[PDB]
């Protein structure tokens, strides 16, 4: 818990202690300096329609809106883990919905053919994100500068929700994705919180429709996507959707992803290094870790966390961050080697990561 | 009360108690029938951004926005006289409300330089008459279709007003109009019905203000306009402006319109022909009715249909009606010779209006 692994920068008991130390550790502080501190090109700078750091980084274009989003949602963690940062916090938040609101970010909607207006209909990964960003910088501010927005979105995607056939809303047409929708639900109770409504009783019906072909309860694990035209479910298992998925079902209904949990692990998880470490396999039928998107172990570690499982959390941690080759160099944060995608972005959100749970029940400003 | 004057379509006593006959007059079904019948030409024939209907009668651009909103005022009394029309009326609001949103209705506003969105900021003239109507809408159908704009432009309004120095919103940049306010305040109420919310505390204020430099007690009539900028009013009264205003203030303050009504009448209303015909003046200072917009006679007659003044309705109509030379031709009503803009729409209004408190209080589908 306590000694320092090799390559880390702090131990996991001084993660899981921020919050009741009301301080973020001195790594964390520097990765918020990366996202603050130069001029232009790091990544909460403006407001503007800027994506310099973005485009340093060799983030693709598809991409940009989940590192926000992932930002926006450690961010709110770090608000609720000092006080004294809760401004700085809800100021990168209302960048980070300022920014995802720029065509640059939705813009492949349009680009790909699905239409000129991204909240409209379907889209429900961006819209998804975005309306529970406008809820997390609304708990983290008391502002309402983006309520007029938020109360239509929400009310588009529970308007959406309420046409289906299916529990849920899709991406690209006729692409349903759970890690997606779990995003959209989890908006609704945070809109919920916020004004004293009921949109979040739609959760039920959608956890009964994620447990039929959707899942493999023996297993623990969704399967990669659904295709209401055809009813046709893509038959591989997932690791990344999986751990995300469960990962915010649990600020939602914790039975749910305490049920799954055990399962996930023993299917998807590989503990190594003299149960040191541990990588974790994307899909069944394999040796490989960290195949597909990449990101089996980095969605995991956010689980972990959200699951209080500091041992599991420790051991990806050790997979994760020593080859990146982390440095602190004028009190800012970089990393050399970068394993995957969403790198930064990821293990921020899991070092900070207060649970969804304690997110919705942020205490006023 | 019941004899029928000269030239006119019904009585007086008729169309006050259509509500407890639950029937409207056969005038009332013949205008209902010009709004709706004949393919394309009227102005319920579709959805579409199609103003053919407007085209025939000569409406200016500026007014259709006017004309919209005064229908849909009138049909919202129509599903409460009769419920067997209840449906009809639903239709014919979401055909308003559906017009009222396309460029030719609100382009002024581009046009004149004011901006290229029409909701963002000001204009209240055209976004509370739009909020109304969202309202009105599912007040009579029950329906959710546009909960999400009216939810996202309530709280641009509410914003608005808690943003500015003097209570309420302007319409073109530095023009302050009471008359366009209360149709946003009542738009409150409207949303507050609907959703058990308190935007509706705002009014308070606001009719604390408009009493001040805005109102001349001893006529009982406001002036004009407001200047906030400068700080000036223009300095003259306004009939139609007071009649406009008192009606809508009269369904959320009852008394104030009553204070003002017997001072409002002194001031501006004119009998004659023995006490069988009145008409209404402009402004102070003058012995000819009906100047400046020439609206005065027309929003009168609709405040003494909300105040209950049968014998004052009955003087307008035998000036008003008459002289335009109604027909009735295959059930459907025309007028060789109306007197001002907005004829048909504001005569229809006033013969079917139930009062906006009763608007207000009606039962659900």
């Amino acid at each position: 818990m306590a000694e320092l692994p090799p390559g880390r920068l702090a131990t996991t008991e001084d993660y899981f202690a921020q919050q009741a130390k009301q301080a973020v550790t001195p790594d964390v502080m520097a990765q918020l300096a990366y996202m603050n501190y130069i001029d232009f090109i790091s990544p909460f700078y403006s407001r503007g329609c800027s994506f310099e750091a973005w485009e340093l980084k060799h983030t693709p274009q598809r991409v940009i809106k989940y590192s926000i989003a992932f930002y926006a949602y450690g961010l709110a963690s770090v608000a609720l883990i000092d006080p004294k940062l809760r401004a700085l916090a809800g100021h990168d938040l209302d960048i980070a919905v300022s920014k995802m609101k720029c065509k640059r970010v939705w813009g492949d909607w349009e680009e790909d053919g699905f239409g000129t207006d991204p909240i409209e209909k379907e889209n429900i990964m961006y819209k998804g994100h975005l309306n529970l960003m406008y809820g997390l910088y609304q708990l983290v501010t008391g502002s309402r500068r983006y309520e007029a927005e938020h109360a239509h979105l929400t009310r588009i995607i529970h308007d959406e929700i309420a046409a289906n056939p299916f529990a849920g809303i899709v991406c690209e047409p006729d692409n349903y994705f759970v890690q997606c929708n779990s995003v959209a639900y989890l908006s609704l109770w945070v809109y919920d919180r916020l004004h004293g409504t009921d949109y979040r009783a739609a959760t039920r019906a959608w956890l009964d429709f994620i447990q039929k072909d959707l899942i493999d309860p023996e297993r623990g694990a969704f399967y990669l996507s659904y295709h209401p035209e055809s009813g046709a479910v893509k038959p591989w298992i997932s690791a990344y959707t999986t751990a995300w998925t469960l990962a915010m079902v649990h600020g939602m209904d914790p039975a749910f992803s305490e049920r799954y949990y055990p399962r996930f692990k023993q299917t998807f998880v590989e503990v190594y290094d003299e149960g040191r470490k541990a990588r974790v396999r994307e899909t069944a039928g394999t040796d490989d870790a960290d195949g597909g998107v990449g990101l089996a172990s980095a969605f995991t570690l956010l689980l972990a966390r959200e699951m209080g499982d500091q041992q599991l959390f420790d051991q990806l941690l050790n997979h994760l961050e020593p080859p990146a080759k982390p440095s602190i160099v004028s009190a800012s944060l970089r990393y050399e080697h970068p394993g995957s995608l969403l790198f930064d972005e990821l293990l921020f959100l899991a070092k900070v990561h207060a649970g969804f749970g304690a997110l919705l029940r942020m205490p006023p400003p």
